[PDB]
């Protein structure tokens, strides 16, 4: 079973940008993290220290993983799966995202 919900075209998510998009009553942060068709979803919020939106982050490196730095404090998560720096020990809700037409989809529920 797998809802590929279409959010929209990925002209609109700029080069190394993220944006909040709903698969029902989860905030997905869809991060594209390059120039290319790579894109990753994880959640737009942390179970730990609550930040509404972690599609307010920058984007940065570090082992060679793309970790994404919300300003609020030092909160990094690993872009390539889930792997908050902070939350380790748990790990945050990872999605599919595909870009399909040019359209950035999201697969959940699983």
């Amino acid at each position: 079973m797998s809802q590929w919900k279409d959010i929209c075209k990925i002209d609109d998510i700029l080069p190394e940008t993220g944006v909040c998009a709903l698969l029902g009553d989860e905030q997905v942060a869809i991060f594209r993290p390059y120039h290319s068709d790579q894109v990753f979803a994880i959640s737009n919020i942390d179970p730990f220290f609550e930040s509404s939106v972690l599609s307010r982050g920058l984007i940065a490196e570090h082992q060679g993983e793309l970790w994404v730095a919300s300003p609020l404090k030092k909160q990094r998560f690993r872009l390539s799966d889930g792997l908050c720096m902070e939350d380790e020990q748990f790990s945050v809700k990872h999605y599919e995202a595909r870009v399909k037409d040019g359209v950035v989809q999201l697969r959940g529920g699983s």
